């Protein structure tokens, strides 16, 4: 029995959130969640390759990228498996997540169980700016919280 | 590119009082070498298990019960009648430090005994290996409350 459901918990002095992943549709994952703790705006949100928190958010590695593609927008053909775009915090510093993705999976080569979700300091530019980092990280800046993706 | 490198996993414990890293590496004939160090408890022995869910949303409770895909009873890690998650007790020294170093033949990094995405849980007291008369013994080892936990992630 491969899992049908997964969860990542973010927990910092300033940030608390749960992000759940449920395997739905035609090989699709439904990502739902809520986070508090950041001012209104958009913040890079990705599945990074490693669920190693021994060096904090930094040891989670880079964006999960088994297909060896470039950084892009989740609607692009050319993107990392772990590119889920940005999350949005509303004026009460709350973010609801409710999205559907068809690259990430709960099993197989695109499996994310054991990996990390990382919430970033600023907005992901989806691989579409002149900025030097754009094509690898989306210039989303530093890592503010991460949590290992565990079986739910 | 150097040598290619097989699958490992790691769980981190991190509390106001307790800190550790636990690493899992597959060795000969499919067994798992578990190693690492934890600091923060007085000299003694303490239950240490893989619990079924890697769900930390309600702290250590939401990790569920001992990982038990074969539906056995709680036992000693050297028993056949044990949960896959029954790694036993870890020992702390006079310096409040515990060196973990063991090989386990039930857990795996994949398959139906696969522990990736599951949780390691350190308990407030010793595991009695299901051998006592206390009502929780054959389920939990009477190891008590949960002092720290971590999701087992892909290293
Ligand atoms: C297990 O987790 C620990 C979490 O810290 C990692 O170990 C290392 O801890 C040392 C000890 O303090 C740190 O490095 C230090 O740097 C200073 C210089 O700034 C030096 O004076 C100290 O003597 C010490 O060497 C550091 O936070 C951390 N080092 C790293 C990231 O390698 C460790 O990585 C984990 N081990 C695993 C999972 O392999
Ligand atoms: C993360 O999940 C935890 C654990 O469920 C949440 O705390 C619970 O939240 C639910 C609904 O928000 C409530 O029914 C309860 O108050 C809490 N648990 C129990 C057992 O009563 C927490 O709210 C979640 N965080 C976010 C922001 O989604
Ligand atoms: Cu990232
Ligand atoms: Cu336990
Ligand atoms: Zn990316
Ligand atoms: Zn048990």
């Amino acid at each position: 029995t491969t899992p049908s459901r997964a969860i990542a918990v973010l927990s910092t002095e300033t940030i608390r959130g749960n992000i759940t992943f449920t395997q739905v549709q035609d090989g699709k994952v439904h990502v739902q969640g809520g986070i508090t703790g950041l001012p209104p705006g958009e913040y890079g949100f990705h599945v990074h390759e490693k669920g190693d928190l021994s060096g904090g958010c930094l040891s989670t590695g880079s964006h999960f990228n088994p297909e060896h593609k470039d950084h892009g927008h989740p609607n692009d053909v050319n993107r990392h498996v772990g590119d889920l775009g940005n999350v949005v915090f509303d004026e009460n510093h709350y973010s609801r997540i409710d999205l559907v993705d068809d690259q990430i999976s709960l099993s197989g080569p695109h499996g994310i169980i054991g990996r990390a979700v990382v919430l970033h300091e600023k907005a992901d530019d989806y691989g579409k700016s002149d900025h030097p980092d754009s094509r690898k990280t989306g210039n989303a800046g530093g890592r503010v919280a991460c949590g290992v993706i565990g079986i739910l």
